[PDB]
DNA sequence: GCGAAAAATGTGAT
DNA sequence: CTAGATCACATTTTTCG
DNA sequence: GCGAAAAATGTGAT
DNA sequence: CTAGATCACATTTTTCG
């Protein structure tokens, strides 16, 4: 399949858990593709707080927002979540490749298009909702996220309050008090391993 | 170049001051092109409010997200800040134009990455800044803009308080109560006009 | 599948 | 314990015929 | 090159 | 008016050699 033409030119490498895959600011060097495992992508403010903006899992393409112009600094931080294998090709060679088969360039644009639907939703969520709203919404998202392991009354996830405050944009104390709130209503069962129960699965 | 070959196949239309060229929610088929004019992409909440998620101008492709996922919704709302001239091609045709001269595709994919980029910044200005912070860089970015006039020494953009309010995500009454404060803290001077120094 | 050490947490007036 | 929202309604600024 | 209506605004506790 | 951040350390639970 078309993928294998790229995945052959693209050098697979092992990256351990927590291993800072890409750093913000550097200069657009390679094009990356996750052949096993997962990744987190985050930015930080005036200086200090990091905020997650997306994860990405098997089959995505990291760092492609340079590719179409020259001299772009890295957009943001990309830090491995679980250990993963991120294969890669040099920008210059990607282009030459695009012409010998452009239906992978097609496949890239797909991700570069959907990621902005998701991201424009985010602006939505941080402008129109309040933290309880964002949290509730996010838990549903994460249930959808491939990470989840089923539990006989809803999708299970083992994430942490610190991280929710980080995706949600709020101090982890408020995560503590709201996750408690949605528990004393039966929307949530929660001990480190959280299960947001919506019935159906 | 690749541009004039591409365009030709596009029914060209002249939408007037504040038309609605894409209603959010509806069906996707048209990949538009502003051959002249300017757009304001919005998102709206079922209850009253909206957020100016982007300005788009001449040269920009529009309604591009449908194209790879067959069967979809029109992500947001495109309105019209001035009389424009927009071109149009059926997606399934555009897809054929891809597979004969693949340069036009790049030009959209590049239109995207720059967007993906500026929007991810928007995300952050919301999770990290004061209203003052926000209004402030909004008065800066609004000067890196095709429609702003190089006033005596600096940029003179016109844009109203409710307008800045929609971009920022803050109330109108705060916006005014605040930007005129960036005047004592001599960063701007205004009067309908916002003569960012 | 350990248990020492490393990380996450939560509670309240302002 | 601080930032920014929410009240109507005249005064004020802007809109082209 | 000028006059109505029309958009937009400011404020002030809380 | 009202929502959440927040300071600081006991205590609880999750990571890793
Ligand atoms: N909003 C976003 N959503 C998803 N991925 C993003 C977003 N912003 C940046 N990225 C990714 O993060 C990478 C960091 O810089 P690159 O230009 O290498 O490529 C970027 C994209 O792969
Ligand atoms: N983040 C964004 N920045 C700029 N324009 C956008 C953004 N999100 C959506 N749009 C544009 O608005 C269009 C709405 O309909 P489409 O999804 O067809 O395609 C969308 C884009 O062209």
């Amino acid at each position: 399949p078309t993928l294998e033409w790229f995945l052959s030119h693209c050098h697979i490498h092992k990256y351990p858990s927590k291993s800072t895959l890409i750093h913000q600011g550097e200069k657009a060097e390679t094009l990356y593709y996750i052949v096993k495992g997962s990744v987190a992508v985050l930015i930080k403010d005036e200086e200090g707080k990091e905020m997650i903006l997306s994860y990405l899992n098997q089959g995505d393409f990291i760092g492609e927002l340079g590719l179409f112009e020259e001299g772009q600094e890295r957009s943001a931080w990309v830090r491995a979540k679980t250990a993963c294998e991120v294969a890669e090709i040099s920008y210059k060679k990607f282009r030459q490749l695009i012409q010998v088969n452009p239906d992978i360039l097609m496949r890239l644009s797909a991700q570069m298009a959907r990621r902005l639907q998701v991201t424009s939703e985010k602006v939505g969520n941080l402008a129109f909702l309040d933290v309880t709203g964002r949290i509730a919404q996010t838990l549903l998202n994460l249930a959808k996220q491939p990470d989840a392991m089923t539990h006989p009354d809803g999708m299970q996830i083992k994430i942490t309050r610190q991280e929710i405050g980080q995706i949600v944009g709020c101090s982890r104390e408020t995560v503590g008090r709201i996750l408690k709130m949605l528990e004393d209503q039966n929307l949530i069962s929660a001990h480190g391993k959280t299960i947001v129960v919506y019935g159906t699965r």
